[PDB]
């Protein structure tokens, strides 16, 4: 019911559009101030301009950046602190480029690393550093289904995301005395993979998705930490 999160500061990356989007839209609705990041100006300017138009009153600033590079995240955790700090994160990516695992190069192991890997990494390490200086503080990973059965055609996802469960892992386990959890939800796989049954036989909509995000995000799961939460129709099963 009430999620106790009016004010707080939500970062939410890759949030121009799709999950990200969707989750910072959900967290506005419950008086979130948002920080989003991705790599286009002009769109990230256009999805503020959205959620101000469905929002009365909310507050909505810019860091336009690539996940790839930790020193554009570490602007994105500057402009945080300037705002208060981190007090919620969303970490949302894009998917890596579909292939077989005989059929990827080294440079497409290096680039998988520095999309998916590396960014959830440093994402959640300047995160900490915020969130632990409060001593409260909501970090929601959204990763793939790949986590739980490998898919032939998406070695790269398969592979390289998994380091993105062992940081939700880690940062759970390290920053549970000090108020501060560490979850991931597993939405849909076209949701997050790029490819090119599902028991409850559709593939989800992202305010669904965002539902689940908001509920992680919030004063009430204080309790729940290191959780990976298949949000997907049953297809996990
Ligand atoms: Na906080
Ligand atoms: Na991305």
């Amino acid at each position: 019911m009430d999620l106790g999160i009016q004010g707080k500061l939500a970062v939410v990356t890759a949030g121009s559009s799709g999950l990200g989007f969707a989750s910072a839209l959900e967290l506005a609705r419950n008086g979130a101030r948002l920080l989003l990041f991705s790599r286009n100006r002009e769109k990230l300017e256009a999805a503020a301009s959205r959620i101000a138009s469905l929002v009365s009153g909310a507050q909505v600033d810019i860091v336009a950046g690539d996940i790839r590079e930790p020193g554009d995240i570490d602007r994105l955790f500057e402009k945080a602190r300037d705002l208060g700090g981190a007090d919620i994160l969303v970490y949302s990516t894009g998917g890596p480029r579909p292939g077989r695992f005989m059929e990827l190069g080294v440079e497409d192991w290096d680039e998988s690393y520095r999309l998916l890997a590396r960014s959830a990494v440093w994402v959640g390490r300047r995160a900490a550093e915020q969130m632990v200086e409060k001593g409260w503080g909501r970090m929601v990973y959204i990763g793939s289904v790949t986590l739980l059965r490998p898919w032939q055609d998406l070695a790269l996802s398969n592979i390289m995301r998994l380091p993105v469960i062992g940081v939700v892992r880690t940062l759970a386990l390290e920053l549970a005395p000090h108020g501060v959890t560490v979850n991931a939800v597993l939405p849909s796989l076209i949701l997050t993979d790029r490819v090119r049954r599902i028991p409850m036989g559709r593939v989800g909509k992202p305010e669904e998705l965002a539902s689940v995000v908001a509920f992680l995000a919030s004063e009430k799961a204080s309790f729940i930490t290191g959780a990976v939460i298949p949000v997907d129709g049953g297809a996990h099963i």
